[PDB]
């Protein structure tokens, strides 16, 4: 990712160094009065919110390279009471106090705009998820998640398009599709295996009918086409 | 909104004139090869999309002053097949080609930050809505839409928080039967009341209880407006 590699250079030039986090650590947390800009260079994270009683809500997933800002750029105060949790085994991120970020986006607008554009991708991703859910419900949500996982992590193999993630847990898949409890996911994964859209084998989902997923996640497929044409192009 | 009025002046200083739109017009549409930055100065709009069958979906609502960009700032291509439709009687907007927005935000980083922060409000708004839906379902979504109406248009009165929006506009805010039952249930329970041709919120705490993450979003995003009624 060319724009991401250029942004990594600009940060290191300016003396910001990558940090390594391991699974379950919070890159930023909902109780911290200091807010940050996170350049997630490598790894998979999720955004969570934790209620007073302990219930964890999974709100959004990100993969490196991406940018996540916990505070508004002008006021520097929280945009919501959120954590960024590492769900891959390891992740690498540049962690920038928001006041320090402003100075740096100041003097190089090429990078101001790279971050701007990521927020736009976030916005339209949330709208596409809402639009697919409104039409095809939870079933379409899960198709969407399988679809994007296939675009990003699929390898063509004799068994289908293998979704090549470690510990791709059924529970994590449901959370990414906006569904909390496993009773609903089981139903849907059962139908998808039944109609022979997916298969489970080597700890992995294989996708054997990619067109069926496109069919039920049309607005997320359109988002991927519009926002990630190069990746989309690999399986179209 | 001081930040927004300063942006309006920046636009005009650079020669950009306001355009006027009427209800049901599209300020931008999903078929135009040119994408735009809309500075919606006055009025109420909705973002819409069309499914294969020709069914229209209402995705989001925006009120002046706000910024809505139909294309990515770097590549200038569509963020999604979306239309921006006017819902108030009238709307005033500044309509800027994306390439020209960049040059404009380049010269002035106060206004750069103003626009950037509207994206951030959008992002967080969507997540707050989703969180509320994941706790209380469609009932929470509707409580949350009325909560933001109350904070944005409400004025305290002896009869409660009057919603200072014309009635025709107010009811809309397509025509799902399940939505209409939710609204009328809040009326039945006297959370919002019709009196003397106006609508009054008489139980704000009830709305706050069922749209807690949207209430938090407004506190964090618009603390002064939140504060007026809390
Ligand atoms: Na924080
Ligand atoms: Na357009
Ligand atoms: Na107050």
């Amino acid at each position: 990712n060319a724009q991401a590699e250029e942004f990594k250079k600009y940060l290191e030039t300016n003396g910001i160094k990558p940090k390594q986090f391991h699974k379950k650590e919070l890159i930023f947390n909902q109780w911290d009065p200091q807010e940050y800009c996170i350049f997630l260079y490598d790894g998979i994270t999720k955004l969570t919110s934790i209620s007073e009683n302990g219930t964890i809500m999974n709100l959004q997933y990100y993969k490196g390279a991406f940018v996540i800002m916990s505070g508004f750029i002008d006021t520097e105060t929280s945009v919501g009471y959120y954590n960024l949790e590492v769900i891959s085994e390891q992740a690498t991120a540049y962690v920038i106090k928001i006041n320090e970020l402003k100075e740096l986006l100041s003097k190089n607008l090429t990078h101001f705009f790279y971050v701007f554009q990521t927020l736009q991708k976030q916005v339209s991703y949330s709208l596409a998820k809402f639009n697919d859910f409104s039409i095809n419900g939870k079933f379409g949500s899960i198709c969407g998640q399988l679809l994007i996982l296939t675009y990003v992590y699929g390898k063509e193999t004799p068994d289908g398009i293998k979704i090549t993630l470690d510990n791709l847990t059924m529970q994590e898949l449901g959370y990414s599709s906006g569904i909390a409890h496993s009773s609903a996911v089981s139903r849907i994964i059962s139908k998808l295996k039944q109609e022979k859209v997916i298969v489970y084998k080597n700890s992995c989902f294989y996708v054997q009918n990619l067109d069926y997923l496109k069919r039920y996640a049309p607005k997320l497929d359109e988002w991927f086409y519009l926002a990630c044409p190069a990746t989309w192009g690999k399986l179209n």
